[PDB]
């Protein structure tokens, strides 16, 4: 299947992006507490649900919450402000919350039964987000010999999502929380503060600014 584009309601973090957020892979963005991780998942969240020549793909979403940040009247307002129903943008919002890492890589294999049974219908999965991915693996996995074991557990976690994005054609969304460590996520998008309350975004391995708004994300 050709990869789909993802508009991430900024059209200057889409083309830093090469034109959206793809399907087939899996990105990651990173930074500080309050960076807009979460702002940017939600706001990915109504994107997706758009048709093709607006920026989205005519997709549903699932979410796995690992940190209770999941708002749902988030998602309303984004919605509405960019001339969506919002109870209908709600209702393509599979959510879970994870309450381990390994409840965290079980839903990760259940998610898949869902993707399936929605496959030929006219809104597939498209975006699964996974907010925290990291923050049940850093609570649970500390201290000497934390390191290999957590990033092999990780490591196997990411496997599984790249199979699902690979396989379904689905856009895989994933924040970290940060500040050596090796990474498989395919791109890697690290975000902060900047003035204007502006955030800042730049590829790892130019540089986006965009706003959090009424509208989730924007120029
Ligand atoms: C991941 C996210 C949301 C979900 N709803 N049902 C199963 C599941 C898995």
């Amino acid at each position: 299947a050709t990869i789909g584009r993802i508009s991430t309601g900024s059209k200057s973090l889409d083309k830093l992006l090469g034109g959206g957020i793809e399907t087939q892979a899996i990105t990651e963005v990173f930074g500080e507490f309050g960076s807009g991780k979460t702002q940017l998942a939600h706001t990915l969240a109504v994107m997706v649900q758009l048709p093709p020549e607006e920026g989205g793909l005519n997709g549903s979403v699932m979410w796995i919450d690992t940190e209770n940040t999941f708002r749902p009247e988030r998602i309303r307002e984004i919605a509405q402000n960019r001339g969506l129903d919002p109870d209908e943008v709600l209702k393509h919002i599979a959510y879970a919350r994870a309450f381990n890492s390994n409840h965290q890589m079980l839903l990760v294999q259940q998610a898949e039964d869902m993707i399936k049974e929605l496959l030929n219908t006219d809104r597939p999965v498209k975006l699964l987000i996974v907010d925290s991915l990291t923050s049940h693996f850093r609570s649970e996995y500390i201290g000497r010999g934390a390191l290999a074991e957590r990033q092999q557990k990780l490591a196997k976690h990411l496997a599984d999502l790249h199979r699902l994005a690979n396989l379904y054609d689905i856009a895989v969304f994933v924040t970290n929380q940060v500040q050596i460590l090796a990474h498989s996520a395919t791109l890697r998008v690290y975000l902060r503060k900047g003035k204007g309350g502006k955030r800042i975004a730049r590829l790892i391995d130019g540089e986006a600014v965009f706003s959090i708004t009424e509208k989730g994300i924007e120029d």
